[PDB]
Formats: structure tokens, C-alpha cells, sequence
């Protein structure tokens, strides 16, 4: 309805820790970061959907910020302020940025990202980019439509895993930004496994890197775990 | 004045830089003054024209800003590029992430298709830049068939006259066949154009189209330098 | 039985460890002894990867019922032990044990609680795009003939575990054996299978020798 | 028919270096003088022939200059390359980016096709260098069909006699099958030649052709050293 | 079947490629040389790791400078020697590991007279090129009669190069590759010409990966190599 119509950019900002930069005394670093995110939230323009602990997912990445705003300029500004004006940003390196812009789906305008639906973020997440085969969009539309319907049917064993599938064209190297949120990580793993049993898998060119981690309740929890 | 614009010799370079963490610091006043005077010197020398400086913040890891400049001779871009790196602290505290070089040529079939910069159009507020490589079979394809595919490609862009194209040969100036830049008043227009252009036969004749660089044109070297991470 | 398994591969930073390693070893052994105490994360092995590949030197194989327990242990190792502070993370191979598609007898060696092999080869795996939608009894048949191809190698123990969404891959594989040459020969014979026609990725490989305690590993490192 | 030039043994190396920012500094006159003495020492020993030194500034990220030198025995190039890195300050403040090695051989079909440097032609003011790898099926193709494709490929270059070709085997001297270098008075003629050569059937039998290195042949070391970042 | 003992022998083979660290060696290298020579003397004396060659790779490729080719009955013996070189000699401490190619000798699938130069005890070549190799996915499951034919044509294609000595050694599970390849010859131009001629074989339709290449010159003594490196 109005949710298909609305303008929202989404960014997954993945950061890596620099060994030795952070130190051991961190209470004031914690206090300053929560203040930063507190200030963002009151300002009403950038919505932080989650801060995630990616420890142990992959080499060269440690945490991720998922934030959302009507204007990309607002994400640019928050991204820069975080890096420039928080100790946490000063001591971390940008590892990967996953940018996207919400649009109505092609065939099923009732398919909406969970964050657009305003659903509570899930405790666990996996994020990755996606690139379709070269022939996918110029394919006969009703064949693409059937494949996507079969794709959809294969997912409804996972109503507890909420999908965010968002266009990413010209916001980086990719066609789509994908994010799956669930109460338990094993359901995200099983969903990806089951979704291999679909004809849509014949129309895939890229889907890495993956970022998977745990949504923290409090930035305290992330800071205290990073390498010093 | 189409035939004269088509025969013009103009090289175009997108110079993408990344800021070295820790190199800029808190005292950037002289860096900006020194960088502004470099770009002022470029204007008065009157041979390398800067179409824009762009803030790429938030686009990708490992790129922060980009210079788009144009010259009749590539050796003049070489001199300007080398001078920026060697004789300004901004160039000294930055590293080169990627260079996209190109030389304007007439289009193969439609000689009214010319780059926005060649037409002297005002540059757009937002830009996306990326290289391009066609399929191996694209150029030996029957020319009537390639002509028809390119005409359908163009028609697919009918709803986006506010997105101005710069499609420019890049052979032998790097690893690529074409340099592409799309300029628009708002970023969402570029995203929506790219998505719509997937719905074309031309898409079956592509090999490479990354890395992408997307950002915002700044009015002043001042505005860019003060965004950068220290 | 639910288990997450992680292969955490580290690279030694030459210059970072010195040859005052005695304190570093004792501190690292204390970390590991404490993990054993807590009873959540089981270390199957520490492995000397010296000479396998550039940019890797050692690997930890540990296992837990919940992934956040591994995140905590991995993070504590890098945060609270000098060995972790002076080492770089090279690569992480994560996986979650799931019952096999057709033959429910095929269980990973670590799930059976078998003794770990002296030698190990670990690598990630990605099947062809068409593998899972292939006709099912066709895939069953290929997988059975593939299993039959390892009959001469009962001393090599398999660990084939799903890795979907825990990184960039579909499966994590780990083969354990008393002699490295048995792993080499098993891999070679496994090439003679129809399954090889349905592969997209299988690197990087990490091959190495299981050590007795941390000291035996730390004393090898370039440091 | 060109027996002697086809028979001779010459190794050819393109050595591409990157400037290490911060290493070279502001004091360059003696670095220049020492580098010219190294190069004059090479001329006088008569084993290694320096065909050109090239300013690559602005071509690609992470490359800055290139030495093209030639010698009858590869160990002579190895020694000069090592001596440059070891015993000149310029070599000590530069980083090796890429090396393209080749060995001259007669052409498969047209024994009149010989590299520009083998024919003793004067080197061109502008150059593009890149490696090449053919399709897996190329060499086993029926020879008369490969010969026809290569004849048509040569015909496609006929309007560019000013762009001189160097197509040289590279098998086992690195990761590639051929080392290609095109030299010309004008960079724009190299771009146009590369564009035109896409219009051949040989393009259907290609696996790799990057990285590209493109730049301007200098007259003297001074012109290069003075543009590098300090 | 005149080679059954050599076919059954167990020998691992590693190509260890190093990169010099600019500014680390300095210009007085006499002590580093003597220390390195001592390290290699110790290996010869201990009798477990055979050094077949040390090679000057200057000018072959960016990011590599020299290579050690050594061989042992047990991989742990190479592991120890590799670690000790890095840990206990300044030359190993001032160099970076660029690349490692590991392999384990096995009888050939069809022609059991085809054995590596190093297994046959042949004098190592003055010039070498080393690279890893990965066949097409369909290579091993293909009908054996077909693979036999292709491999027989492949060996025949090398007929004019008896002076180029092959080492085609399984590398499965010792790294990212299927084979480790090394060709040794008295003249580098002979390796270039062999490699070019070997493109004219059906086997090339069954290739997936064959880089990086390391090509260089065998040095008589450690002194010769160290003196070449950047200070």
C-alpha cells in the first residue's frame, strides 16, 4: 500500500577491529558510543535496526550496524560521524558496505521487507549481497514469475525467518541486498539449505560475502568483546 | 553542433582516492587552502577541466573521494594527477584506489548520442561511475543485430531523461572497454534507471561492470576535506 | 545431538612473538584449560599448519552446542591471550551438524566421539547450482557411488557438515587419519566419481598435524 | 625470408614498479644521477638493451613506471633487474608491481610478422603493454582454420601501420602465453586500434588480457623521477 | 614394469617460495650467509630432508625472490625444516613466505615408466619452472580408455624435448591443487618451447588452473642467492 510507496535506504556497515587500537579500559568508550546512538535515535532521521556481533563469522570482520533512513545523505552523515567522532569508529576499519533502496516487488506487491513492515528485528541475522544471472530480467516474465512463486513456496516452511530483499543497483557492486532475521541461527542455516531446492538457483551469479551474527541489546556487549 | 563535438579529442579520468586513516588529523586548515590553490591553478592553466569532486562516503570500503577531470591530451591529465599526489598534502595523505580512463569517440550507430560532458551539460548532483566490458562476441556480431540491440537499449531508458549518460571508450587505457558515468539530481533516479536497464537484450552481452563508485558532487574542496576520517 | 563446529585458522605475525614464549605458552595453556573447565566448548585439536600454505600457521578445531559459545571463546582467545593478540585471523570455517540427506548412518567423526586423527585436511565446499534440484534418486545414486569410492580407506574419518549461512560456503569437510599419505590417496581416488561433475568451489585447503598441547605449537612458530 | 631475425634469441621484460609513498622524498637530483649511471653502465656492458622507460602515472592504481629491456640471455635481465633493485636508490624506494617476460619466436604462419624491437624499429612515444592467454581450444584448432583467423586478424590492423606490434611468446616465463606491446606516436591511435581489433573472429578465442599498462616513453630518467610522488 | 620399487617409494616434495623484505638484509651479509649455509649443512648431515635446489627467481614475478626445493620421506620432516628456517635463521626471518607447493610421489595412472626426475635420482636442472595444476572436473571420471589415449598423445607431444625433465607429482589435499609440476632443463628456452608445443594436445581441453608460475635459475651455493637480494 503506502509501504510499497515509501522511500527508505538501508545500509549494512560492516567493521573490523584493529588489534591494539582499542585498549583495555573501555567504560568511557562504551558510554560515548551509546550516547552517539542515543543522539541518532532522538534526532528521528536514522533508525538503527541492530548492532551485531559478528565475532567468529569470518576473517577480517567483527561487527555490523544496520541502519535505515529516508535519505541516503542521512546515512552518509551518520556513517561519517560514527567514524570521525566516536572512539569505536576511530579504532575500527570499514570492511564492507551493503547499501540498498526499498522498492515494490516485481510480481507480488505484498512481499515487503520485514524492516519496512516495522517488525521487531530478529535476534540472529545473516546478510549478503546478490547478483542474478545475466538472462534473468529479460527472461519471459511469466517464466520468471513462476520461478519466483516456486521460490516463495519453498520458503513458507520458515515463517519464523523474516526476509528483507532490497534493490542495491548502483549502490555498490550488487543487484540486491538480502538479510534474514530469526530467533535461532539454526533456522537461518536450514532455510538457506532448503532454498537450494529451487529452479531460481539456476539464475544466480554472486551471493558473497556472507555476514552472520548476533544482535546485541546494548553497545556495551559489543565493545567489551572486541580485541583490544 | 554534433559533427564538431563528435570529432573533438577529449580524455576523461575518474581518479578515486581512499584516505589513509590517521594521516589527516584535526588540523586541516592549510590542507584545504593548499588543495584549493592547486585546483585554482588548474583552472587558470586552462588545460585540465575538473567536472567535479565527489564525496563517496558510504558507497564502499576502500574509497572515499573522486576527481573527475578532462583534458585534450592524456599527458595533461598525467601531469595534473601526478602533481596532485606529489605537491599537495591531501594527495600525500591519500592513496589511489582506482583509475577509470577514457577517450571520447563517436557512437557506432547513433551520432546524436554524446557524453553529457561533451555536450557541456551542467554536471549532476549525484554520480555513479563504473567500467564496462562487453561479451567476447559483441563486436563481431552482425552490425544490424548489434544496432537493433543498442536501439532497444536506448529506448529502455526513455523514462529517465533527467539521468545524463557518459558512455566513453576505454580500450587500452586500463583493463576495460568502456567508462560509464550517469549523473542525476537525485540518487534514487540512478538506482531506478539501472534496475530498468536490466530488462534489455544488451544484458546478454556483458562480461564485467564493477567496481561501482557512487557519490555526491561537492561545491568546494573545503566541503569534501572536512568529511574525511582523520 | 546439535553441534556447531569451527575451524579457526591463524597466521603468525613474524616479529610479534619473540622468543620469550614461555609466558605466552603458559597463558595460552591456561586459557585452554579454562575452556575445558567451563564445559561448553570442546577443543578437538590444535594443529600445526607449518608449510601447508602461505599465510596460515595454526588452526583450532573447537565444537559447541551453541554458536554464541564459540563466538565467546574465539573472542576471548583474541582478546585475553597474548598468543591471540599477536596472531592474525586467516580464515574461519563454520558449520552446523545436520543428518545426512539419504543415509542417516553417516555421522561425522566428531559426532561419533571418535579419537581425533594425527593428521587433518579441512576445506570448505560448494556444489554446482543444479545439484540440489537434480532428480533425487539421481543424487542419492551419485552420493552412494561416491561413498563406495572410499571403501579402501576405513582409517580416514570423514566430517561432512552443513555450512550454509555461516560464511561463504555450503559444506565444511574435514578428513582425519593417522598418516597424511592416506588423506592424499583418498582425495585422489575420490576424483574418480560422478559427484565431481557437480562442484563449484573447494578451496582453501588447510592441512596439518595435531599437536599434544599448546607448547608444541607455539615453539614451532616464526615469532 | 627473415631467417636470421626469426632465429635470434632475445628475452624481453617489462618491469613495472610502484612508488612507495614517503620513500623518495624531495631530494632527487642525485637519485637521478645515480640511476643514469646505472643505465649507462648497462649500455656499456652491451648485454641488456633498455628500449624505454615509461611514465605510467594515471594509468592504473598501484603502478607508476616501467622499464622495458631486452637481452640475449634471461640471466642477464635477472642480474640487471636485481642490480637496479639492489644498487640504485631509485630501485630501493620502488616496489615491483608486475613483471612481463617473453622470448621472441617465429610466428606460426606468417614468418614476416616480427616484433618491432626485433626489426630494430625506433620505439614509439606511447605504449600499451598487457599479457595474453588464448582459449584452451585455440592451438588444437585445425591449423588452416587458425591461419585464416589470424590472417583476418592481421587484415583488421591494416589502417594502423603507425602502431607497431610486439607479439611475443611468454609460456613458462610467468602466468601467461604471450606478451603484447603496441607502440605509436599517438596514444589515441592505440585506443582506436584496440577498438578496431575487437571486430575479429580471433576475439572468440581469448581467456585473459589484463593487466594493462599504458604510458609515455621518457627522454631521460629526470623526466620520470621528477614526477613520482615523494 | 621395470620400476616397481621407485613407484612404491614414499617421498614428499615441497617448493617453498620466499620474498625478500626491502631494507631487512642490509649490505653486510657475510654472517647471514654463514648462518644459512650452516642451516643447510645441518640438514644434509641429519639425512632426512634433501635440498634438490635453491633457485634465484629474480625477475620472474612480483612478490617472489627465491625458492627452496626439498624432499623428505615424511611431511613432518619438511614441516620442521621449513619452520626452523623461518624461526632460526636471519635469512628466514628477513624473508616472507610467498607460496608453498606440496606434493607426494605416486605411480603414474597408466605409464608406469613415467617417474619424476627427482625420484629417478637425476642431476637437477640448471633452470626450472614450477607451477601447480588442476584438471577439468570431468578428467578422472572420464572413461579410462579415453584418458589413456589423451595422456598417450600428451607424452608423445614432448618427444623432441628429452633434455627437459618432468616432475608431475600429486598434490591432492596438500594445498589448493591436484598436481605439482616442475620442469628442469639446461636452457630456459627449452622450457618455453616445450610449454608452447604442449599447447597442441587434446589434454588442454581438460585444464582448469595452472598458475602461479615460478621460473628461475639454480644457484650453486647460498652465498650466490643471498648476494642478489635487495638489501
Amino acid at each position: 500500500e503506502e509501504l510499497n510507496s515509501m522511500q527508505r535506504y538501508s545500509q549494512f556497515a560492516v567493521f573490523r577491529a584493529i588489534p591494539g587500537a582499542l585498549g583495555s579500559d573501555r567504560a568511557e568508550i562504551v558510554a560515548q558510543a551509546q550516547s552517539f546512538f542515543d543522539g541518532l535515535e532522538t534526532a528521528g532521521k536514522v533508525e538503527v535496526r541492530g548492532i551485531y556481533d559478528l565475532a567468529g563469522c569470518r576473517a577480517e570482520a567483527d561487527f555490523m550496524i544496520w541502519w535505515i533512513a529516508e535519505e541516503f545523505e542521512e546515512i552518509q552523515a551518520a556513517f561519517a560521524r560514527f567514524r570521525r567522532e566516536t572512539v569505536l569508529g576511530q579504532v575500527s576499519e570499514v570492511a564492507w558496505l551493503g547499501n540498498s533502496l526499498h522498492r515494490p516487488a516485481e510480481f507480488n506487491r505484498s512481499h515487503l521487507p520485514s524492516f519496512i513492515m516495522g517488525e521487531i528485528p530478529g535476534d540472529w541475522i545473516t546478510v549478503y549481497p546478490f547478483v542474478r544471472s545475466y538472462d534473468w530480467y529479460i527472461m519471459d516474465p511469466q517464466k520468471r514469475r513462476k520461478i519466483l512463486a516456486e521460490h516463495g513456496q519453498a520458503a513458507r516452511d520458515f515463517p519464523d525467518v523474516r526476509a528483507n530483499t532490497v534493490p542495491a543497483f548502483a549502490l555498490g557492486d550488487y543487484e540486491w541486498m538480502l538479510a534474514f532475521e530469526a530467533p535461532r541461527l539454526d533456522r537461518i542455516v536450514d532455510l538457506m539449505h532448503k532454498m537450494r531446492y529451487t529452479e531460481a538457483r539456476l539464475h544466480v551469479r554472486e551471493e558473497t560475502p556472507f555476514f552472520t551474527g548476533r544482535r546485541v541489546s546494548e553497545v556495551s556487549e559489543l565493545v567489551n568483546v572486541l580485541p583490544g
